[PDB]
């Protein structure tokens, strides 16, 4: 069982983290055997290695990164939309998904899911 | 793989069909073999009459179900952030979940997990 308040306090750690592009960061909140896919419909990617290099390059540029709404959560799992805004070449994009966790005994995060199409990215 | 114009138009069918009581209507939308956890946690309610078991549970009250976001709609996946209210001897409710469907190649929804804790409910 983990408490409301712990599953939420990860997910600002974790959107904090990728504010502060904070690698170590973000990832030290995933169990060993944990998996992100990302978006959905993406082969899972599994364990802390294909996950650290998955995060490193959603940092290549600077993210703006924000819970457009409260996070949800009961049981072991956390939902919550929110945006992630960058910049390219001069062209900027907000991309406006809804990720999911669910976490283990230990606390950790075991698998994230971010449900996102085109009509959820932006300018 | 199934379409984001055909997911996000069932999301809208559905809360559409929660807010007129219809609930011929919300069972319609869903496969036979489908699930139900609403919320995330009780068990599954499985099947066309489990679920519409269910979903008139649901409607017991008069129902006012909004979706407060823009729909997510990928693979054969659909995410919808959205809020449902009541109102019952005076006290007015106000639930904002995170909801979830999974589809079939067939266009229907096989699961759904809405997921809501106590900090996402309002009653005064």
């Amino acid at each position: 069982m983990n408490t409301p308040e712990h599953m939420t306090a990860v997910v600002q750690r974790a959107v904090a983290a990728l504010n502060a592009g904070d690698l170590d960061g973000i990832v030290a909140l995933f169990a060993d055997d944990a998996t992100v896919e990302d978006p959905v419909g993406s082969e899972p990617r599994s364990g802390t290695a294909a996950i650290r290099e998955f995060f490193a390059n959603s940092l290549k540029l600077p993210l703006a990164v924000e819970l457009t709404q409260e996070v949800r959560a009961v049981a072991n799992e956390a939902a919550f939309a929110f945006t992630v805004s960058f910049e390219y070449q001069g062209r900027k994009t907000v991309v406006a998904p809804i990720a999911h966790f669910r976490f283990n005994g230990a606390g950790k995060v075991v698998s994230m899911r971010a449900l996102f199409g085109e009509k959820n990215i932006h300018a």
